[PDB]
């Protein structure tokens, strides 16, 4: 089997992505942000507090004739951003783009933070990580990808995310049409439960390649790419007037600058992020000063490759027995 789904940004700034995603019987369409970076198919839902609801689809389970609820089970998840959310578990039917699995659990919410309510596009969020990470207790839960793998024509998915458009979602087939070149693989530590890797070094515009190991995870849920200091402050200082401000949370620059590509290393290849793709707009409505794309990870603990870096390639999420990730440019 295969599945192909469209994804469309959230906003014009592409902060997020959404999927629609049928659960239930009859189907139930949400959107929901497809992670890369956690493991849980979590949902708002009519068991939801109400006051935490404001504008979302919601699912609801006793509409569903193939829900069942999964006893005993619950879940709860804080994210990196700081947001988090928690509540039980159902199993059910849940499509992708054609492709079906059954019985997948579907962790519906009883509270959400903030950050979740306060946006009305976000249903929920399909994990895509290693199933590992699944915070389902007491008994761990499977991802999407993990269910569908067998079944699958090929154990694998693939990400091409669009700039400032939509683009695409696939399970069980790489769409040779959907990028220049060829695709090239490297290695994959899942020791965290992510799709962690080591890129191969970074050029700022036009200059000269710096060969040297950036580990990072490969993560669909976080909009910006977060690098080493080392490394940012060498981006940011070929943009006249960027600074670090800690007081807005990261490097800002003068919104009537040209910002210059980025280029990270995979293997011997380079994939290119266009310098607009860096430009996250006025820190504040009407505001010159304008929010950077690329930020120090120091903070976080891990070397993050966001939206940021994955919407200039193709990228192949390849799930066989020993996981690999590829790289294309398109």
């Amino acid at each position: 089997s295969t599945g192909s789904a469209t994804t469309t940004p959230i906003d014009s700034l592409d902060d997020a992505y959404i999927t629609p995603v049928q659960i239930g019987t009859p189907a139930q369409t949400l959107n929901l942000d497809f992670d890369t970076g956690s493991s849980d198919l979590w949902v708002f839902s009519s068991e939801t507090t109400a006051s935490e609801v404001d504008g979302q689809t919601i699912y609801t389970p006793s509409k569903s004739t193939t829900a069942k609820l999964l006893s005993g089970a619950t879940w709860s998840i804080s994210y990196g951003d700081g947001s988090s959310s928690s509540g039980d578990v159902y199993t059910d039917t849940v499509s992708v783009g054609g492709l079906t699995v059954t019985g997948q659990a579907v962790e519906s919410a009883k509270k959400v933070s903030s950050s979740f309510t306060e946006d009305s596009t976000i249903d929920g969020l399909l994990g895509l990580a290693f199933s590992t990470l699944n915070t389902v207790s007491p008994t761990q839960q499977k991802t999407f990808f993990d269910n569908a793998k067998a079944s699958l024509d090929s154990p694998v998915f693939t990400a091409d995310l669009g700039y400032h458009a939509p683009g695409t979602y696939n399970f069980g087939f790489i769409d040779t049409t959907a990028y220049t070149g060829s695709i090239t693989y490297t290695a994959v530590s899942t020791k965290q439960g992510f799709w962690e890797w080591t890129s191969t070094g970074y050029a700022v515009g036009s200059g000269t390649f710096k060969s040297t190991s950036i580990d990072g995870i490969a993560d669909t849920g976080t909009t910006l790419l977060y690098l080493p200091a080392t490394v940012v402050s060498a981006y940011w200082a070929q943009v006249s007037g960027a600074k670090s401000s800690s007081s807005v949370g990261g490097y800002v620059f003068p919104c009537s600058a040209t910002l210059p590509s980025f280029t990270f290393g995979v293997g011997s290849a380079r994939i290119v992020i266009p310098g607009d793709y860096i430009d996250f707009g006025p820190i504040s409505t009407g505001s010159s000063s304008c929010f950077g794309g690329i930020q120090s990870s120091a903070g976080i603990g891990i070397n993050i490759f966001g939206d940021v870096a994955l919407k200039a390639a193709f990228v192949v999420f390849n799930g066989a027995t020993t996981p690999t990730l590829g790289f294309a440019s398109k």
